């Protein structure tokens, strides 16, 4: 662990799922409730890196800092983005198959997830180097 990690943790595990595109996850995408459940994950996230960050200043960089964090919460979002995008492109067929959709959206999602797992690499450094 480490609080933020963990938290970001479950919004990993949470996306590890969607990834899967499984029968419940599909019906959860025609509803807000995966980019619903997503959110509050992220704000969880967000929210115990700003403490930890604001902890740890009690023990350039910090503008580095800031960057990576912002390159996180904007990761998180690129994925919501896309999650939307998905669902009104799936209003739109009106009723039409959804397979060529999914295999596609997989694809996508597989990068994002890459760029964000990148990304937090990333913070969890910088935060050492200014541990």
């Amino acid at each position: 662990g480490q609080r933020w990690e963990l938290a970001l943790g479950r919004f990993w595990d949470y996306l590890r799922w969607v990834q899967t595109l499984s029968e419940q996850v599909q019906e959860e995408l025609l509803s807000s409730q995966v980019t619903q459940e997503l959110r509050a994950l992220m704000d969880e996230t967000m929210k115990e890196l700003k403490a930890y960050k604001s902890e740890l200043e009690e023990q350039r960089l910090s503008k580095e800092l800031q960057a990576a964090q912002a390159r996180l919460g904007a990761d998180m979002e690129d994925v919501c983005g896309r999650l939307v995008q998905y669902r009104g492109e799936v209003q739109a067929m009106l009723g039409q198959s959804t397979e060529e959709l999914r295999v596609r959206l997989a694809s996508h999602l597989r990068k994002l997830r890459k760029r964000l797992l990148r990304d937090a690499d990333a913070l969890q450094k910088c935060l050492a180097v200014y541990q």
